């Protein structure tokens, strides 16, 4: 939503220079929580399963637990997400699991930022 927006604009500064000031676990929880929350929305399906610890897990893509593993860090993820970082580029940041993990690359970036 506008809300999604709203909250990674709230991290966008550190995003793009981690020299700039960190933001409270309350604003990256957020941020990670609403772009995971929509990729599961544009890319409806229990395939993949992303999962960002400490703060969400989601599940996306058509076809218990999803089979397709998709594991990163709140950072990492949020670039991913805004389209900062390539998933091609990520490397062993992003680990995964299973023969369709790697289709999340086509519903990256779910939120265009500013570069």
């Amino acid at each position: 939503p506008a809300k999604t927006l709203e909250a990674v604009s709230a991290v966008a500064d550190w995003l793009r220079d981690p020299q700039r000031e960190s933001p409270a676990r309350a604003q990256l929880a957020e941020a990670v929580r609403l772009t995971a929350r929509t990729l599961a929305a544009v890319a409806p399906g229990a395939s993949v399963e992303v999962r960002v610890p400490p703060f969400v897990a989601v599940q996306c893509i058509s076809g218990g637990t999803p089979p397709n593993v998709v594991e990163t860090d709140a950072r990492t993820w949020l670039l991913l997400a805004t389209g900062l970082l390539d998933i091609a580029d990520a490397g062993a940041s992003v680990q995964m699991s299973g023969s369709r993990a790697a289709e999340v690359a086509h519903w990256l970036p779910v939120v265009r930022i500013d570069p």
